[PDB]
């Protein structure tokens, strides 16, 4: 049901939709398009803080350092950094500001201290995912060409990665309790998965939004009293506007509660 469930509503989208969930209270798993590749746009940035953590955790990178950047710094999308250019902000400033306001000029000073997309690749590479790729910086890896594997990930891998990252062993778990900390703290998604989960649902999320009507939402949702359900939604070369593109998202939450037994909204 819930496969013909998402043609339907991928057929209104005008797009292509691409969904996993894996839920480990109960194993339940489920994907649409799972394997096929997507633009990232700004989900990647969920996976570079954690790189960022994992040199912490090695005393490679301190979370207090303070970078210092220019105003030539700045590019498209960069609401907090662009307040900072006088003082600076610190390495966890910066991780903070990506993943809870999507801010681009702070993704793009993390992935020069981690030493850039090649550096993000070899970490996802190192803890087993062999399918999510970063080529380019901001703004262009948004480009979102279709056809073009440039920056794409698919929907199964990026759930499964995040559930390494979160659940795993990788982080200590002084940097995977504050990676967890900063999504559920992200302030760009209330229209996106969270419109569409239970409210007495805790929610982490990271979006990503791109040319060629890419919007795109990745989430860690934890029922009260339960294991977390992962969740990673990818919509690309889709025809309906940026509101309706944010609803088709909360769609996704809306049916994935329906077809999950024993989950309802109220
Ligand atoms: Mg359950
Ligand atoms: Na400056």
């Amino acid at each position: 049901a819930l496969s013909e469930q998402l043609a339907e509503l991928e057929k209104r989208s005008g797009g292509r939709l691409g969904v996993a969930v894996l839920d480990t209270a109960t194993g339940r798993r489920f994907g649409y398009r799972g394997d096929e590749r997507f633009p990232m746009c700004s989900t990647f940035k969920a996976l570079l803080a954690a790189a960022v953590l994992a040199r912490v955790d090695q005393g490679k990178e301190n979370l207090d350092r303070r970078i210092t950047y220019g105003k030539e710094d700045l590019v498209d999308y960069s609401p907090v950094t662009e307040k900072h250019v006088g003082d600076g902000m610190t390495v966890a400033e910066l991780c903070e500001a990506a993943i809870t306001y999507s801010d681009n000029t702070a993704a793009n000073l993390l992935l020069e201290a981690l030493g850039g997309p090649a550096a993000l690749t070899a970490f996802l590479r190192s803890i087993g995912d062999n399918v999510t790729r970063l080529d380019r910086w901001e703004p262009e890896l948004n480009t979102a060409a279709p056809g073009d594997p440039r920056d794409t990930t698919t929907p199964a891998a990026m759930a499964a990665t995040l559930r390494t990252l979160l659940l795993g062993d990788v982080l200590s778990p002084a940097s995977r309790q504050q990676l967890v900390d900063w999504l559920i703290a992200n302030k760009t998604g209330d229209k996106r998965l969270r419109a569409g989960l239970p409210a007495d649902d805790r929610v982490g999320d990271k979006t990503g939004t791109g040319e060629h009507g890419t919007t795109n939402d990745i989430a860690v949702v934890w029922p009260p009293n339960h294991a977390p359900i992962f969740i990673a939604v990818y919509l690309t070369e889709s025809q309906v506007d940026a509101d309706a593109r944010d609803a088709v998202i909360a769609e996704v939450a809306r049916l994935i509660v329906a077809a999950w037994h024993h989950h309802h909204h109220h």
